């Protein structure tokens, strides 16, 4: 093995460097930012100076929270429009219901994990659920863009001392109502065979425009993350506790992802398929390695097709339509983990009623996240804008997201292949 | 007569039940809601409990006030775009001017009725008219979505004690500026013969999408109205006065609709046509019966064409273009009645200056209301959002709207047929 | 010469009157408004009365600040989309870079002039530049529509007395972020050869719709300006100082425009072309006279083509693509002059840090102003909404804009012809 790399060590790496430039550049940026923040700590310097130095970080944050809304709305509209055309039968509905219930299982197991292990170091619950149910329908799109709905207590109703609710408003970004409206509108427009042809192409072109808008603006990410890390490290005190907290987050996410991959998914596969998933893993290991390496679901998609066609012994007839609609419709688990950790870090009360609300917000946020490989930053922007919490804690959760992205894409390919197998069985 | 129904009484009603399911379901929902509210009155129960019980009612209200804006704007844009194409001559302008002046006569006679009979049991007038004239042009669409313009008095200007005006803003929904901007934009895009072809189809497809969005979401109306009635009945005290007020509203609306149908309209018909409208009624009674039964103007539209073609002795040449543009461009009278009653119920001052403002708001609201048969709820949402008054009083005015809808559609078919006759004469 | 006009004095002026009706009507309206304001000054009359009288002026202002946003966004989107198609090579990028650097030279020379002559009679500068850099990316389009970002000082941070910044928001219109987002989106959609074909036509049709929306609504301008002048003259006291200030503005703008025309532009032409610009002026004087007369760049565009083709001895090959993209992509100088004068009039502090911000705002505002000849009013609305200052001072700066428009169009044709020559040389 070591002899082959000693024979291939010739000076031809420029093509490989250019093909995988983004990951190396962002890793180097993170490393240099951490080094600069550590070495700039002794030099005491003012708050105005730290804002001046760290401006590009929040500038990148501002650009991403520009991109948050049109990206998700247009991508989900396009996906919903394409779902009806490709999945014209009952098996497509079966597949989407299967994927919905699997992601519900993922989010509930994740919330149970975060409740029981505590990674961080009716009075409101009923009100929180009530406000979520109301939040599915904000006043309209314009209000949903910049403020949510939140119940208050005006204390003057009706010898009268009670926790009387009263309507109120809270600023932020209301994705949940927006995302559900987008889902319904996409379903309606996809129900069109010919009447919606003109409308579908315009939204698709807008979707591709937003795709390349995200793509071109992401080349600024290295220096922005560099400066964000450098600015945030020097102003944050007691590095030991934050390091312990980020280590606990890393352990929590890695353990949860592996257990969801290798217990609940094999169990549900064996429940219905009644076959051995180990042979499936042996057949698909090549595709899994390719997904781990490239860290791109779309790039390894033909590899997955060929692997399931030749090695896994899967009938090819079902494969053209279940996989693409499923890909467009484990990300929710990671969103919920990040959101609950962010809520826990800033000493919030963390009631048992808001946990379900943040779980639903996270699972709705990740439906139309992006088609880019490195979608961690945009997803974190989505969830932090939808929940309203401050978005300054990006650095800690993105300092390790490069490996979490490989884990995300490998879990995605496992889930997609097993869904293809289960719909082949049905 | 009774023998025919005794011979047709065979057990084949499922098709008729399915065809007219919506009206029966909503009537049953209203009846059961009234019964439940009456029987739940003795059981004393808390305000939090009543909000919990009545949540689906305001949930339906929230969905309708979502649908209020895109529905009206897109429907009116499509109607204005189609008006220029179908009505390419001076007779189309004559017809639209005729319909505008008839609806002005309707709204003014309605406001005179509500002033003189009082169905309910320069200091501001000039300012109100000034603010309406300013309100035709809000800052822009985004501001018009969620807040209007309202003049205030800051009391500190220029030995200086005067009612000095000062600009201000009031939250709500500004339909009037939005609706007039939509009318102007639709006229401009309809002036295009070929350049606006691409833009027209996109808006038309969006219009059909909103049509079926309203259609699919209306299947939730029965249970929502059930719960709204049940929640509102139990919290409202002194049922006698509210029953008297709703009876007075019913008498007012029915009397006004009949008098506008059988005095002013026949008088203006005889003024120009110089013919006997009684023969017209005899010719069109079949179409009137069909409109009363189906309660759908679009469904009885071919019936109206065939009736005017064969029985009324009307030349067919004019009929393809006057009727459809007129239908798209008595509803304003009912909107004004409901709005003035809602204003009178909550003990508002009801100055002589705001009556013209609410009349103009109502007549602008009903122009692009909907194409659905049961458009009462959406129209009430439109007017209550455009005026800013609370939208909790829907139940009282919709408890009888099933019969008012038949009256509305029969008045609409009378007006459309008489307009077709008058433009045939010209 | 005088004999020819004595022979052409026959009574055929109705065609000329109709062709140039707008300028004569607006000049007559301004004159009559000034006369009415002067003669109504002795008649003392109340503030409510003056608002009643001057309502149509701010009504016109409201309509223009309706038109401000869609006009600029759609026109710039269309221009950016058309730029890539027509300018498919490196010479188009060279031309746009040349025009950008020329307009930067214009705006900087204008700001130096206004600083040195004073036409009117790190604490914030660094903060102002920081807020401008942040302002390129507002939260999103909806927030950018009605409020900007402005830094504040909360005075409670960390024995702690410092000018600590804190984020804040200020209402208005945020064109800069909107305009830069529009530029980027237009570039992205213009990069499409076939995929963006469907999206481009819809935006182009919307652009033409907005064009004729501006055109049709401008027929109301005469009476609106009449009433605005009449209302503003009578309420403004000490006419002498305001007359001196407007005379100083006229001198400043005319001197700056002529010096930018006949020093810096000929110098840069001689630097690269190494030819005599006087022969160029002799060749193009016919086109310059036509531009001065018609005051329309588009109308005299074929005249400019024929003049450069036959008299200036310019190769025709380059001329189809450099001129149109340059026209769509001296106006910035006039915008900056007007904005700095408006800032100076109302006794603002006028720090050395906000001057660059207002210069950048003005130069970004004029990029997608309009294609209409009399675009002064709309441009002033653009700049006053983008800066947030009151928009009541339109009358003083538009009382002479008829001649400034001829100067603007002649400077535009000089610049376009010299750019065509310089790109022919390259």
């Amino acid at each position: 093995a070591k002899k082959k790399v000693q024979n291939i060590t010739k000076e031809d790496v420029k093509s490989y460097l250019f093909r995988n430039a983004f990951v190396l550049l962002t890793v180097t940026a993170v490393i240099v930012g951490t080094i600069l923040g550590f070495t700039l700590r002794p030099y005491r310097m003012s708050y105005r100076e730290v804002k001046y130095f760290s401006f590009p970080g929040e500038l990148l944050m501002r650009m991403l929270q520009m991109l948050v809304l049109p990206l998700i709305i247009s991508s989900l509209v396009t996906g919903m429009a394409a779902l009806d055309s490709k999945a014209s039968g009952k098996m497509g509905m079966r597949a989407v219901v299967y994927y919905m219930t699997t992601t519900i299982i993922a989010v509930v197991i994740g919330i149970i994990i975060v409740i029981i292990i505590h990674p961080g170091k009716r009075v409101t619950a009923a009100d929180a659920f009530l406000d979520l149910i109301r939040n599915m329908f904000p006043p309209n799109l314009v209000e949903a863009c910049f403020k949510q709905f939140k119940t208050n207590y005006e204390k003057r109703s009706f010898i009268t001392e009670e926790l009387v609710p009263v309507p109120g408003s809270v600023n932020g970004v209301n994705a949940l109502g927006l995302v559900v409206f987008s889902m319904c509108f996409g379903f309606v427009i996809g129900n069109m065979k010919e009447q919606g042809q003109a409308l579908r192409e315009f939204f698709d072109s807008l979707n591709e425009a937003i795709m390349r808008l995200v793509a071109v603006i992401m080349w600024y990410a290295p220096v922005g993350i560099l400066f964000l890390i450098a600015g945030k490290i020097v102003e944050m005190e007691d590095m030991g506790v934050i390091g312990g907290q980020l280590a606990m987050y890393t352990v929590t996410v890695i353990v949860g992802l592996l257990i969801h991959a290798v217990i609940v998914l094999p169990l549900l596969y064996f429940l219905v398929t009644r076959k051995n998933p180990w042979v499936f893993i042996g057949g698909l290991l090549q595709a899994l390695i390719t997904a781990l390496g490239t860290s791109s679901s779309s790039a390894t998609l033909p590899i997955t097709f060929k692997c399931l066609e030749e090695n896994n012994g899967v009938d090819k007839r079902v494969t053209r339509f279940v996989l693409p609609v499923g890909a467009t419709i484990g990300t929710a688990l990671y969103e919920a983990l990040a959101a609950i950790f962010i809520a826990q870090v800033n000493n919030f009360e963390l009631n048992f009623g808001q946990i379900i609300t943040i779980s639903i917000t996270a699972t709705a946020a990740s439906i139309g996240a992006a088609g880019i490989p490195q979608a961690g930053l945009v997803t974190m922007v989505i969830v932090l804008t939808s929940v309203g919490l401050p978005t300054d804690d990006i650095t800690l959760i993105i300092a390790v997201d490069w490996f979490l992205d490989r884990l995300r894409t490998t879990t995605n390919v496992l889930g997609d292949s097993l869904g293809a197998g289960i719909v082949e069985h049905l």
